[PDB]
């Protein structure tokens, strides 16, 4: 079984490695230090958020959404395949206005009567930054990332987001699933690093169940990372969001750096605070 | 191959959401705060009450049933597989009309024959909003859920009351029942989420014995969810109660909205106190 | 597939049922307060009476039995499996004529040879309503609950006394009796709830070795119960003495409903004093 | 399956057993307490002592095979199978001279030179009161209650003592010995009670292996009893030694009666104090 | 049937008896005490040495040998299954020149070449007493204990030193080892029993992973012994080491009789020092 | 059955033992210390190097290869898991020339570009002293010793180094992995002693989530070590490598030797500090 090579014979392979193996450019909000560990994100790179469930995943993968297209004109490609364009564009929509429109019947039957609703959709999707993959109807492999390379080349995007990697749909009939997930990171891995796009992925963590976990406090480690960590590898980059929601700052949330190919620096980011009143993830003044 | 919509083409398509889009409904009557953190319960949801045994699972659930088939009229499916249609009627009945009519055999001779029975019976019963599957004799998964599904597509149920499903009885064969639970969830949250009709289930609490408990206060955490975590992803919310049966104040019961997808509002909503007059579990005002 | 019934065609079914439909029947010998917490002993039920050892589980139990089968009338059998049927039934005889007739020869003798023998042994079984299960050779599971299967539905007993639920002698070759005190459990709660039988099991308790225990005072709790805690579930009032030998009072013995399905009624019952004269468990007013 | 009696036809049962039920003679030595929740030990009686490996459950029934042939001059039958008459000899010689002969090479040169030995050897065995089975080569059941018997028929003794109730050696080739205990158990009830002989039995204690264990403190229960308890049946009386021998007070023993037939009367009995000097079990003042 | 001998029949069997009849004997190096309690190693007697990983087993026992076939001039045999003969004896011959000739190649080059080690050699494993079993790949149960029984048997040793008891290597194909480890001693004890020869057995301890252990201070029990409770019945002394390698005083070892079948005297022998110079572990003179 | 050598006939196996017979081989580099507990690395040794994520285990491994490889001219095997091997050869050029390659562009281009490059290529590669693993993709553990097989037999290198060992990948379908890292050991330490090789393995903690831990300081214990302590045992010497990135000194690493076989000298080696220029492990001087 041979795949062991020697350390000379792999002066080209390093000399093509060395040129262009990412300086600074996209550098993440809601909380510095996340970018004094990293220093934003790279074309080519893959970044990895993750933490327990309900814990924020979601919601700072989509500020960056926000603020990236936004205030730093980027063209942002979304893939929420477990939610409604028009959902996620509410979620947009009601963020970019520092409000949780979903949470509130009476606000959006407001903005839609009183007409401030057409004037904040295009005071937003105006610069035509947001395109979505749109369906909920399981979406395959190669399917998306056709779609979501579509994206890229077709209609130009600087970052891409896929929301949740495990919502996997391929040829079904191998066994465990841990192998798709592979698969599927290294395409996209390619993908990413061929092309230039940053892309930014959500995968979930495994349910330890043994001892107290995760929705109660519980750092992650990059064991805990679902999927046979096939991803702790081709991913660049790994954050990871952590709050005891039983606790008395469940809205105080702390950012781990599991991983940074590029600075390799790790450990805690730093702190957030959910704003049950806009919905965003403001930087916090925390230590414990 | 397309399918990658815009957002701008996507504003007609999200101004018919935002409208005609409901995102409170059936508020949960015992304690404003499982409103105030859940805005109640979205249909095609699933609603997991726990708690330590006899502590109010079957009480506040019941509660439920009897104001949204009653004051918010809507039509309410139970299934309460540990107990004959004429006990939970029986019920319904009592708690309706503030007596708790089972701990009464004075109260039951009455009413039967001064009439009164026949006239609450009307006064409730009346707008056909009740229905209960009907046995005792141990159910089977398909064979529950063709029932339950009859409840919401047959007679157009809106909420379905399954009250413990810990009671599986279904093909015995395949060790650890740990399988049997969570396949059934997936089974339901599909029923639910396909149907649009809102299922509220009860499950109970893994022995923790390792340390003191439930029954005497101690405060249930995802971890302590009977059946291997499969419902702590399948269900939308998990209210659960808690309260010391051993103390000072042991009609005093906590509640903890456990997790609640649509909102990640999680935390403690508030108190409430059972009244052994009425039967009924009222708002409190507590703060430890 | 129609077996969902409606609320409304139920009426007659109801009438029926709260008329003839008992929930107060065998209310229990020696403190007020069992009864208040509990209403009695309703048929079909699982009464659990469990305790430190030798700190009145046995004595308690011996004394409704005792009751319930004369003054009250019922039928009552006995499954003493530690003991022999002239044992339990001596124990009776002096219990009855408050008098320890096992601590003492001189009165055997006497009794026997005055003739007051005859004459109690008459005035306690004459009215045919006692009868027991013999052997003391390890009873199997299903070999037991025939015979007590036998006392309800052949013999009429209203009432069946278990003592010792830890003498299981069943199937050996499956790890841990742990499953055996739960797979015999749910064996007795349907003979009883199909039966309609009262069932007044005896079990002990695990020993703590962790703090200072029962010997000595020490409320247990529902997790101290031996078998992990299916009885715990499968019970519907458990009922539980605790006490302090090595104390100042001795023979002052707290009664706790630790549960009780039908009233939810919980907590501290009462008390009860020990009389080393008639071995008896006399009514006691006392509040530490 | 019947062997479910009646109570009315259980009386000429309860008229034999009523007639020599057993008042008082032979009181344990080493410590009042056991007298004091006993009264002794009756003929025809079944004394049970265990506690754990090494523990003194062999000292304790060695010092009353000694005191009952000495002070109180009763026909004493020792059956030690796991030691040489001459050993269990040797103990009684040291132990009726206050002393450790067998942990103590000088003191037995020294008693046989000076001449000592034939003293001591007189002075105690001189009543012909002890008698021993002899072998070491394993015993069989019927083989050994001939033996025991002839002690109580052909010799006349008063008490017989039976160290260590587990070394069975009969009818091999049925499964789990777990019977022939049970089955021994009873034959030595049965030649108990029919002769009036009094019968002193060790058992050991099976090996928790869930928690802190016996050579370590807690205390034993009635289940902890090897042998599936069919002898905390036949047994009318059951002594307990408990001793953390890792402890601040090794020597320190505790007395717990799990088992009282004729006085019922329980719990721990009080303490007693090896003597490494005399190697005799002394009585303490102690209390938890 | 007759075999019941008689008390005074006995006089001159027990006569002698009590003479050249050893309790003493082959007393322990390293700390007077594990003597005060044990009265040394009997033949035909199992001594158990256990401890934590790399504590001291392996040198306390090692150092035994060394004395034993040294000082007191005995046959001992030695089967160190994780070492080849020529380390054994490597450490022997630096042990006994009080020098660890292991950890310097100084002195390793040394005696070589100035011819002492020719010296040393003789000097030491003249007497022709110190014999070893040899292989390292791996030893059957029946291998192993027939290569024993030779030394033993064959060439006449009294002592046999059996390093590391885990490394069974025996008739696979029937789960968990824990019935291979209590067959083996079943086999060793009785080995032992019947040649008379003395036998020092090492084993390890289970992981407890529950708090803090073993190399770290943290007093072993008889429950920590690996192998399941069939060693903690089967040897006859069990002779632990604990020190806490992290601390002031790593050197500092504590010695615990853990049983010691022949006294009944356990509990804290005393305390040795590890002395980094000479290698030997030396008596101390401490209390905590 | 002969095979039971007496010490005497190992006369010469024992001299031209002791002469050629290393115990001193391969120090460590950066710390003395390190190599005065251990005296370095023996060959068919197994070197266990962990710590709190991102606190040395990589840097001090890699540190150690890159002197191994040059100044002291051994030849080194790489099997890096986590990365490729354009990756790991990256930071060994950089790590020589105390620069930090990856986190910086600028450099990447000029060396490149500037020709330096092909020099620090060759200065570090030019002697043939370094081969490594080559895939990335999940190797399983025959698939993998076999390649490491390779390297020690095949290529000769002295030293292998395996990054992370929880990177598993074998015969999936036997519960909880924890077998997993114990056989995996169990074919190392095997693969190790036979074949001569020196084996530097690295592993991670456990998250103790009880107290403060790792990213916080606190000393690593044996007990912390993730993988059910097998390796706790087969690994002949234990690194362990402590610092607070939250405290006062982030780059003062502690280097505690939590066991060493060969020579039992445990407990703090001593201190190293992390220089963010060079990205290296300078030798400190410090006492807390």
């Amino acid at each position: 079984p041979d795949g062991v090579v020697s350390a000379l014979s792999l002066r080209e392979r390093i000399r093509e490695h060395l040129s262009s193996e990412e300086s600074v450019g996209l550098l993440f909000s809601g909380c510095t230090g996340i970018n004094d560990k990293t220093l934003g994100a790279r074309g080519g790179e893959v970044i990895m958020v993750t933490s327990g469930s309900g814990m924020g995943k979601s919601t700072f993968v989509r500020q960056q959404a926000l603020q990236w297209g936004t205030a730093m004109g980027k063209k942002v490609g979304l893939a929420m395949l477990e939610e409604s364009v028009e959902e996620t564009a509410e979620d947009l929509i009601g963020l970019h206005n520092r409000v949780r429109l979903r949470q509130s019947d009476s606000l959006k039957r407001e903005i839609i009567e009183n007409g401030k609703f057409d004037q904040w959709f295009d005071e937003l999707f105006g610069n035509d930054t947001f395109h979505l993959y749109d369906s909920f109807a399981e979406a395959e492999t190669d399917r998306l990332l056709a779609k979501l390379a579509y994206m890229r080349s077709g209609l130009g995007c600087d970052v891409i987001i896929l929301d949740h990697i495990s919502i996997v749909v391929s040829a079904s009939g191998e066994s465990d699933e841990r192998k798709m997930i592979d698969n599927l990171m290294t395409k996209l891995k390619g993908f990413a690093k061929s092309t230039g796009v940053v892309l930014v992925v959500i995968c979930h963590l495994k349910n330890p169940d043994k001892g107290k976990a995760h929705e109660e406090g519980r750092p992650v480690s990059i064991t805990d990372l679902r999927g046979s960590g096939a991803l702790r590898q081709l991913s660049d980059t790994i954050i990871a969001l952590e709050r005891n929601q039983q606790g008395d700052m469940p809205n105080l949330v702390l950012v781990r750096i599991l991983k940074c190919r590029f600075t390799g620096d790790t450990g805690i980011a730093g702190y957030m605070e959910y704003n049950k009143e806009t919905g965003w993830l403001e930087p916090s003044s925390y230590s414990g």
